[PDB]
């Protein structure tokens, strides 16, 4: 491991993924299951196996019919079902401290990932999901679909738009599944976390796959 | 005209557009006065007229220019700029104790064009007006795109779709403008309006060209 290594602090940037990495609940299925369509959605899943479907009709389906109200979001907000994956919230600070603009990347939605932010009091600037859209009734009206996430791979479309800008050289990935992953070869290195999901496929496939955000506190302090 | 007027006992179902027929003002142009796009709006709208491009595409420049916001569009019902025209509450009052059927056919949102329907005891769903989404965060967001009042001709397609639905024997259209007019084949008749609004082209072209509910409420209250 000492080759990590402040391998880590030799980086100006390190982009988290929020669902299943800077937190143990994904963003997705929790709103539908503040809606009552909880098996209803989770049962969606199974046949993406083929993967037929894109990523946006997929999500744009699933979410087709949650039909997330204002309100309901906002409910979702208010009970902060949201629970950080115990050494983020450090872990985010000991970073920023030294003086790096730690990121959050998700397929999720930014009403919920801001109010994340909040909590690692990370910037609201430096956030990346899907904005979700609602009628003046607060009725669901889809989504911005203009927005880096919103279409299949665009996970990296934006961690190479975070260096094409402020031009950052050696950024990291802190990340649970394989489109974490695929975004390295965008981004400089990618770290695998399995928390809370283990996803076979990137932790046989990717360098570097911690189990918690703690195996890494050890080493960052010696 | 032949003065007492079948036309409105005989009546199954009369309805009206919203702006500057059944309300003072406009709500685009009110809408844009508290963005600092007043002038710009009402420019465009002018130049908006028989033969113009159709409403979906210059309503969608318009909304691009203001770009108003769910707490914008919200304080407005706050400063309630909407005002009801003299003789439009008890008119229709009028008519809708007599059992019929009244209904508000209009190119702008419901988001303002609801607040008048309430009281004038219109219900909810008898209002036509093109939606506003809007972002989690409160900001412009596009508008529902597949709603009738949202392209060129709508307000003939709400009203055919009026008579297949319900069924009704005398609907009455009551608008300003050629537009509100253009609708009057697929409806029984037609009944013009110059109280706030002039325009010629209506004014001297229809049959029963009222000017002001109050100068037609007369032989009305009738
Ligand atoms: N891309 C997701 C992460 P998220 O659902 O936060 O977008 C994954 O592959 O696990
Ligand atoms: N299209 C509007 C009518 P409304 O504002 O009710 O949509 C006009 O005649 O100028």
């Amino acid at each position: 491991h000492s080759e990590l290594r402040k391998l880590f602090y030799s980086a100006d940037a390190v982009c988290f993924d929020v669902d299943s990495t800077v937190i143990r609940e994904e963003g997705i299925d929790e709103l539908a299951k503040i809606c009552g369509v909880e098996d209803a959605v989770s049962e969606m899943t199974r046949r993406a196996m083929g993967g037929a479907v894109p990523f946006k009709a997929a999500l744009t389906e699933r979410l087709a019919l949650i039909q997330p109200s204002r309100e309901q979001v906002q409910r979702l907000i208010a009970e902060q079902p949201p629970h950080l994956t115990p050494g983020i919230r450090e872990l985010v600070s000991r970073l920023q401290e030294r003086n790096v603009q730690v990121f959050l990347i998700s397929g999720g939605f930014r009403s919920i990932v801001e109010h994340v932010a909040s909590k690692l009091n990370i910037p609201a600037t430096n956030v990346f999901a899907n904005r979700l859209k609602f009628y003046f009734n607060g009725e669901y009206a889809g989504f911005d679909e203009t927005q880096p996430t919103a279409e299949s791979g665009g996970k990296g479309k934006v961690i190479k738009f975070l260096k094409e800008k402020f031009h950052f050289k050696k950024i990291i990935m802190i990340g649970d599944g394989a489109t974490d992953m695929e975004a390295c070869p965008p981004a400089d290195a990618f770290i695998g976390f399995g928390g809370n999901v283990i996803r076979q496929q990137v932790k046989d496939n990717a360098k570097w796959y911690i189990t918690d955000f703690v195996e890494l506190l050890g080493e960052l302090e010696e």
